[PDB]
């Protein structure tokens, strides 16, 4: 059994786990877990041990998968590892970049997909599929960076008229930044890039949904009339991601009314999505930044 690499996507909550994953993790002879991609993901390296068998699970880190990532593509004997994320290794981690090199350097890849909290979080919102966009991360204040191009990428999916996905960073404790401080943030990247972009700033004004995908179909949809409001509230603990849609279609407003327990019509800004369309018009989001 030649060098083989299974990258394998455990799902992001117990019970969540294909058959085929649980199949491939058994056979592998080795399994290293990471659960630093995926905040509250304590629970992981319980559910492969158990999966496994205790004698070959075994933690990696950060450093381990990035700096020393020529270990884990062990062409030094010939056998099989795998490398099990919760959620899927091709969403929103860098893996990508370990198959690429154990690709070239011989070892056969195999990519064992699982369901994602992104696309369950997209899914529980109910908006149309086809028109989300790009996806972003809003930097929690340890990392020392106003998100300028961050919010630049969120007017161009809006000029688009696709729906934004956000993500919340994680720190070293692996414990998620609040919804409040992530968009708190991400306003002052607004007023800071519309200011040099030579615009009025108009995320705080635009509506929201706050989501955390669960497990049995528990997941819980959140509306929020506007990112200011999200901004400033300390709302219950959770893994979220936020959706900033664009303009919603006539049948998206009653699916999202649906799903997050609202009704219609659902109350939001009745000029931003207009002012941000001028801007959009006027070339004022493509520099770039």
């Amino acid at each position: 059994e030649a060098v083989t690499l299974l990258l394998v996507g455990w799902g992001y909550a117990p019970g969540m786990q294909t058959l085929e994953a649980l199949d491939a993790v058994r056979r592998a002879d080795v399994v290293y877990v990471e659960s630093y991609t995926m905040p509250g993901s304590s629970w992981l390296y319980k559910s492969v041990v158990e999966a496994a068998g205790e004698a070959r699970v075994v933690e990696a880190s950060r450093r381990d998968l990035e700096e020393r990532s020529r270990e884990i593509v062990s062409r030094a004997l010939d056998a099989v590892v795998a490398v099990v994320t919760a959620g899927d290794p091709m969403v929103a981690t860098t893996h990508s970049s370990l198959a690429a090199e154990a690709l070239e350097a011989g070892v056969a890849v195999r990519y064992i997909p699982g369901v994602s909290g992104v696309q369950a979080a997209r899914g529980a919102t109910m908006l149309s599929f086809y028109r989300f966009g790009g996806t972003v991360t809003l930097p929690g204040p340890w990392r020392g960076v106003t998100p300028i191009s961050v919010a630049r990428r969120i007017y161009l999916n809006l000029c688009a008229g696709l729906h934004t996905t956000a993500l919340l960073d994680v720190d070293e404790r692996g414990v998620q930044l609040s919804p409040g401080q992530g968009v708190s943030l991400l306003l002052e990247a607004d007023r800071e890039y519309a200011r040099e972009a030579g615009a009025p700033a108009l995320l705080a004004r635009l509506p929201s949904v706050l989501v955390e995908a669960g497990a049995g179909g528990g997941h819980r949809v959140l509306y929020w009339s506007s990112l200011e409001r999200l901004s400033t509230a300390d709302v219950e603990g959770g893994v979220y991601s936020i959706v900033i849609p664009a303009r919603l279609s006539g049948v998206e407003e009653w699916l999202l009314a649906a799903a997050s327990g609202q009704r219609r019509p659902l109350e939001y800004d009745r000029s931003v999505y207009e002012t941000v369309e001028e801007n959009c018009k006027k070339g004022v989001y493509m520099e770039p930044v």
